């Protein structure tokens, strides 16, 4: 593809990441299912094209599909832990 700036990522090439602006990542994996993502907040909000969206808190349990494709977000954790001012 023939393009300077992306503003989505594709991670593993499994799963494709939309970055929006507001600070919210919008993660669509390969079997058609979509995650968002707010940065700093554990709780994202997993949704299924069968007409299925179901949230996820600290205090929820993952099946082993939701945790196993969560388990793809953490590259990005570690893309942010990048040494950078805004990194700690």
């Amino acid at each position: 593809g023939s393009a300077q700036l992306l503003k989505s990522v594709f991670v593993k090439n499994v799963g494709w990441a939309t970055q929006l602006t507001s600070g919210a990542v919008w993660v669509q994996f390969n079997d058609g299912s979509q995650l968002v993502v707010q940065a700093g907040v554990s709780s994202i909000s997993y949704t299924s094209p069968n007409g299925q969206t179901t949230r996820y808190g600290e205090n929820e349990k993952l099946p082993d599909y939701i945790k196993q494709k969560l388990q793809c977000l953490s590259s990005i954790l570690l893309m942010f832990s990048n040494p950078t001012p805004n990194f700690h």
